[PDB]
C-alpha cells in the first residue's frame, strides 16, 4: 500500500531529533514511502496540547500526500534500526485486512498503559476520526495524561469495534529500556521516557 510516514519536532537545535528525522527520511527513500515532517513551532505549547499535535499533523500529511492509504505516525524519539533499514514495513506487519482503521502496539508488562502511540498506523478512512481526536485536546478527561494515547484507546476504540488491532511491540514500537533484547532485530526503536541529552547520547551510538 501507499504509506506516508509522518513526524515532527521543534526546535531544530535538538540533535537527537535531527538524527531520527534523517534516518526516517532515508528509510522512506529506500522503500518509496512518502515522508511528511512538521518543523513549525506549535501554537499550543502545554504538555497535553503537544502530545495531541500528532492528530493535527496527520491532516498536514494528508494534504501533501492525498494518495496515501496508510499514515504512520512516529514520535521524534523513534528511529529506524540501521540493521533493518532495507526491509519494508510490510515484512513486519500484515496490512491486508480492509476492515482495519488502526494498528497499535502494547507496552506490556513494563509500561503504564494498554497501548503506546509513539508508533501508530492510521488508515486514510480514519482521517476524520483523527480530526475528532485533535478536537478533544482541551476537554476532560482527554486533556489528562496520557492524552491522545488515552483518547485513542478509550474514546476511539469503543466506537470502532473490530476495526483496530493491538500488536506486540517487539519490532514496530520497540521501547529501548523495556525490550533491550529485541532492539537488535526491531524496525522501529523507541527511546521512550528518556531525556534529550540521554537521547542525543543514544543516537550518537546509532
Ligand atoms: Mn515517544
Amino acid at each position: 500500500p501507499c504509506i506516508t510516514i509522518l513526524s515532527g519536532h521543534f526546535p531544530k537545535e535538538t540533535i537527537y531529533a535531527r538524527k531520527t528525522k534523517e534516518l526516517v527520511e532515508e528509510y522512506c527513500s529506500i522503500h518509496g514511502y512518502n515522508f511528511y515532517y512538521e518543523e513549525s513551532e506549535p501554537l499550543e505549547t502545554e504538555e497535553h496540547a503537544l502530545h495531541f499535535r500528532r492528530s493535527w499533523i496527520i491532516q498536514q500529511a494528508a494534504e501533501k500526500f492525498p494518495s496515501t492509504e496508510w499514515f504512520l505516525w512516529l514520535d521524534s524519539d523513534v528511529y529506524v534500526n540501521p540493521k533493518n533499514k532495507n526491509k519494508p514495513i510490510t515484512s513486519f506487519i500484515d496490512l491486508s485486512d480492509p476492515n482495519i482503521l488502526y494498528h497499535t502496539f502494547h507496552e506490556a508488562p513494563w509500561g503504564s498503559y494498554p497501548i503506546n502511540t509513539g508508533v501508530k498506523f492510521v488508515h486514510k478512512d480514519a482521517l476524520e476520526i483523527e480530526k475528532i481526536v485533535w478536537s478533544l485536546r482541551n476537554e476532560a478527561p482527554w486533556n489528562t495524561f496520557p492524552y491522545e494515547q488515552k483518547t485513542v484507546y478509550e474514546y476511539v476504540f469503543p466506537r470502532i469495534p473490530g476495526r483496530y488491532i493491538v500488536h506486540d511491540p517487539y519490532t514496530l514500537n520497540c521501547i529501548v529500556k523495556a525490550y533491550p533484547e529485541h532492539v537488535k532485530d526491531a524496525l522501529f526503536v523507541h527511546m521512550c521516557g528518556t531525556s534529550r541529552a540521554e537521547r542525543d547520547e543514544h543516537m550518537e551510538m546509532v
